């Protein structure tokens, strides 16, 4: 996988920012995640956490997989990164976020999610709590 530019346009939650890429703008909802929605336990603080991330970046970029990368809402697919940390791992390893929606062709990094997952869970964070 590569990491390409973009820019970020609007932190919207957990799962998803609008960014500018190729100098288009475009939705992303981050690979192998389920944050909680903004009127669900711990949704706030996730899209707290992540806005955090993504607004005090100096620099994002998106990373697709070998799969698809646009799903049926016209959203891109990607793991997203600010300053070289991935949010979609970062969320996992916070506990607020669960891996879900693991499709065959766009899993790459699916056991470092797990992985960040577990220690959440042991760890008894936030959703684990
Ligand atoms: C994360 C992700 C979600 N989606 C779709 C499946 C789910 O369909 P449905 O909308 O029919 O439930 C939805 C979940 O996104 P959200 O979790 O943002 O709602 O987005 C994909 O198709 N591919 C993915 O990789
Ligand atoms: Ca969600």
């Amino acid at each position: 996988l590569h990491k390409e530019p973009a820019t970020l346009i609007k932190a919207i939650d957990g799962d998803t920012d609008k960014l500018m890429y190729k100098g288009q703008p475009m939705t992303f909802r981050k690979l192998l995640v389920d944050t909680p929605e903004f009127n669900e336990k711990y949704g706030p603080e996730a899209s707290a956490f992540t806005k955090k991330m993504v607004e005090n970046a100096k620099k994002i970029e998106v990373e697709f997989d070998k799969g698809q990368r646009t799903d049926k809402y016209g959203r891109g697919l990607a793991y997203i990164y600010a300053d070289g940390k991935m949010v979609n791992e970062a969320l996992v390893r916070q506990g607020l976020a669960k891996v879900a929606y693991v499709y065959k062709g766009n899993n790459t990094h699916e056991q470092l999610l797990r992985k960040a997952e577990a220690q959440a869970k042991k760890e008894k964070l936030n959703i684990w709590s």
